């Protein structure tokens, strides 16, 4: 069956990017905080919240940073810091009707590192409480491999390759990733896969 009933109203597409270097800045901190509530059905980006963040810890972006993710340093000039950030998450929650009970929703991640490592790092670094919702998510390469039966490689761009889909936008930009992640999801749905909770 095309596009089962799924297990959630609403599915949460998240994609950080950080500071980075070569080799690896410590510690490392959100620069891109985006995400795409897709519709739990048919998987359609219905509203988007997307903010850059400003680092604090190392508040210059480095070359390697900016080649990587495109991200250049007066994106993140001015911007609130992630405490804040986290605020207009939970008001955006909020006015999306995300918070309701009955509203059941999760987000979703290409691996395990935004919610079970960076996040967690971060708001522990800075002393913040982590909001509940940010506990448990969906891998998607986990789920793509239980879908397709077998592990990608190189994350998103594997999986479009594998289910030959063209790759949305820039890679390592985080809105972009989140449009990849909405797609090979809407995919995974077509041929008729449910989604369920990963994390542990
Ligand atoms: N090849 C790489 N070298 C160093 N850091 C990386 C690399 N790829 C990703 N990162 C870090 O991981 C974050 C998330 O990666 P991604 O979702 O693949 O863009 C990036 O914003 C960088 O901070
Ligand atoms: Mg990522
Ligand atoms: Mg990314």
């Amino acid at each position: 069956m095309s596009f089962p009933p799924q297990r959630y109203h609403y599915f949460l597409v998240l994609d950080f990017e950080a500071t980075c270097d070569k080799p690896q800045i410590h510690p490392q901190e959100i620069i891109e905080f985006p995400i795409l509530k897709l519709n739990g059905r048919t998987m359609e980006i219905e509203s988007t919240f997307h903010m850059y963040v400003q680092p604090v810890v190392h508040p210059q972006l480095t070359p390697f940073c900016t080649e990587l993710t495109g991200i250049i340093q007066a994106m993140v000039d001015g911007q609130p810091s992630l405490q804040q950030v986290l605020e207009r998450v939970d008001e955006w929650m909020a006015k999306e009707g995300l918070l309701d009970p009955n509203v059941k929703s999760i987000f979703v991640t290409c691996g395990d590192w935004d919610l079970k490592v960076m996040l967690p790092g971060q708001c522990q670094y800075l002393g913040l409480p982590v909001a509940d919702y940010f506990k448990q998510w969906i891998n998607l390469k986990k789920a793509y491999s239980f879908a397709m039966g077998c592990w990608p490689k190189n994350g998103l761009l594997d999986m479009n390759k594998g289910l030959s889909l063209q790759h949305i936008g820039r890679p390592h930009s985080g809105i972009d990733d989140c449009k990849n992640i909405a797609n090979i999801m809407k995919t995974l749905a077509y041929r008729g896969f449910i989604f369920k909770q990963t994390s542990k």
